[PDB]
């Protein structure tokens, strides 16, 4: 292994080979640091994580395969993550608690996936999205930079289930997914569009409209939308809102032109 | 520390500073209880719960500020519960397992939290509320007495995503919420309502008052609802279900008149 | 106890009384077997399970009684799974992380249960069930064979709740519920029928059917849809998948004809 000595490395964590830890890693109490996991500078691993976790091929004979884990600078996991190996995860990343991410897997930089969430092999996850809680990621999605998908989020991807040929969704840069929503195999869900709360996608949705019930329908465009409190037009979002975002010290504008 | 010489307290159990274990506790395998934790009388701490879980400050520098939990007599919370800090539960609570209970947080007298709930920050829940699996509790919500939330509601909080300013749902007393609803931000559903399974609420629900449906929408009176196996009127139900009431012995009738 | 000289027992497992863990059995790190438990050959137990958790009795002093827990042959049972006791599962069972089972359940043989679900008790699952991420089973739920329950589904059992009776949903033969679905109380899903994406079903599904919305209203004949990708009719499924089938190797047809 490659261990750092400045790393702190609570009691019960378990170790095995071909693990590298940075400098300024904090692996909190028991957790499981499978092989091949790389875990990149000033990171906190939460509790009882499983880091590494075995894919599928090692059940055959109970031998460990070689899949590696890389996770990005001082990524901030709570307790119990389980993530697979085979898989990328970022800088800044920060999870809720018992997070399960499996294998084959692809998530950029600033991320946050909230408390249970499953997100499933062969997901993309761009950069600055967030994941709210027990939102399920189906194989094959696509997610864009700066997608917000609320808690109890479904992404499907079989179209016909059960079957042999899955469609994964694609959701577009800055589109919003309300809670309790279930999106459909396939699905192309565009720039800045809003999926209101419950809704059951069943169609596309274009770029800045809005859609609300089951099935989903457009009701009007994003733009129409006007804060509940101080009935200014909230989107854009990006222009409205920025916590956490890249432009949160500037403005959107002045961010955009120069990236 | 201050631990009680009943306390029976498991192998691999982790215990900080600044903690108060009361007279027969029993704190099954593995559980890590952080500082500033106190946990009352004749309670039971389910196998690798986490209790005084890290607030964010923590992950500043990583030294532990104070933010005291307490837990209330007779607590039997199962397995790998994780709560937060600057939180207060009260007596006879009760949860499932994996339960996540988040910091700010008033939880009542004889409350129950079933398996996989989440419940964010700076939530009120009130006495002799149940909550059932993977049931989300949005912030800012406030859960009156005898409330139900069964199985996968979800309670949300921000009227036009991503927004800054916040709205919690207020649910008042008796009211039941079945299975798979959600409600949007600021919404009140008032006393004695019925929001039937599935359902997107997005206005107030009157009191005694059913609403279905995506968007849901008012049915009838709750009064009109019969069993369907006896046939007997069932709501208002303090009058037709009482286990684990506090009427349980007497009736509610004679027992309102005593409170 | 009676535990093979060939089963593989790692790092912080804890073992109780009346265990019987059979050959080539590997259990996981951190595992917490309580008594009456019992484990068959070549079985695989994931890290952090808990099984034989403790059934409601046991609260009463903190004595546990006898309640046992029988595992089938081949298991693949993934992390932090909890199962409780008086339940029987069958052979080459297989789970997704942190599922829950409670006691009083019966599981066949080559099930598989994702991530998250929540098997409650007195629930009984045929063979070749497949249930995925978070599917919440209610007490009384009957679970024929071949049925697939896909992510977030919800089966309910308190048709005015809170009540005191109870009814279970049925689900036949090779009937799918596709995710984020919620079936009512007593409610019959027929065999071979199609529960289509976020569905709320409120009346019993007849055999080879469609039903889709809030409520679910029949749309069409199972047989009517066609495959997205290749146009060639879908359902029966058992004619166009096979993927972990018994009729794998051959046809459903011949294979039947065998049974
Ligand atoms: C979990 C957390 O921490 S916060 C979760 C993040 N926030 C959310 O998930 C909820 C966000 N809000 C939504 O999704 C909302 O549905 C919105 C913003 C799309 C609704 O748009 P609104 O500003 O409420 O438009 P508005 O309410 O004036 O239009 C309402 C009409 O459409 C209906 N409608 C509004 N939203 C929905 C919906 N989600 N589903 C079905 N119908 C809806 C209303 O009932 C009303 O019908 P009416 O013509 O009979 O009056
Ligand atoms: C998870 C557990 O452990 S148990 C969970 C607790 N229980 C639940 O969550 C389910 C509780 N039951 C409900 O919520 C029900 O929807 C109720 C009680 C509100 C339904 O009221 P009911 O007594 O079924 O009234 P009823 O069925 O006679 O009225 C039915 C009409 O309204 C419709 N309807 C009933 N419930 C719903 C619903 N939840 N959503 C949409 N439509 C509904 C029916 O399809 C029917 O439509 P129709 O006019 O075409 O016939
Ligand atoms: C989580 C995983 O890993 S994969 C999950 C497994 N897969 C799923 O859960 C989704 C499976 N797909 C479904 O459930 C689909 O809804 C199906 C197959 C039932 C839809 O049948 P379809 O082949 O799409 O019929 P089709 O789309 O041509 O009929 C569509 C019409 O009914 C509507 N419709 C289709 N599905 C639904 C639905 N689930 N809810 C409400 N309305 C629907 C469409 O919007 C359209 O309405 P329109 O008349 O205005 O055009
Ligand atoms: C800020 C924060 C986000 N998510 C969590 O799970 N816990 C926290 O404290
Ligand atoms: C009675 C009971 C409630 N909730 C649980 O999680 N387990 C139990 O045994
Ligand atoms: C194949 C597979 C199924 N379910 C899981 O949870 N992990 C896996 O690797």
């Amino acid at each position: 292994n490659n261990i750092s000595k400045s790393a702190i490395i609570k009691e019960g964590v378990i170790i095995g080979e071909n693990v590298t830890i940075e400098d300024n890693v904090y692996i909190d109490y028991g957790c499981i640091i499978r092989d091949n996991v790389h875990i990149k500078k000033g990171s906190f691993i939460g509790a009882r994580s499983i880091l590494g976790e075995y894919l599928v091929d090692f059940y055959n004979d109970r031998i460990n395969k070689k899949h590696p884990l890389i996770i990005g600078e001082n990524a901030l996991i709570r307790t119990e993550n389980v993530i697979y190996g085979d898989t990328i995860i970022g800088d800044n990343f920060q999870t809720g608690h018992k997070v399960t991410i499996r294998e084959n897997t692809k998530i950029g930089n600033n991320v946050k996936i909230g408390t249970l969430s499953d997100i499933q092999h062969h997901v993309y996850i761009g950069n600055y999205v967030n994941i709210h809680s027990n939102v399920f990621v189906g194989e094959k999605s696509i997610i864009k930079d700066f997608v917000w998908l609320f808690p109890h989020v479904v992404l499907t991807n079989d179209p016909t289930p059960p079957s042999n040929e899955l469609l994964g969704v694609t959701i577009e840069l800055f589109a919003v997914i309300a809670a309790r929503s279930v999106v459909l195999p396939g699905i192309h869900i565009n720039e800045d569009a809003l999926v209101g709360a419950g809704a059951v996608v069943t169609k596309d949705v274009p770029k800045e409209t809005v859609v609300v019930g089951n099935p989903a329908r457009e009701i009007c465009s994003i733009r129409k939308i006007k804060n509940k409190i101080t009935g200014e037009q909230v989107y854009p979002w990006r222009y409205t809102f920025k916590r956490g975002m890249p432009w949160e010290e500037t403005d959107y504008d002045t961010w955009i032109k120069n990236i």
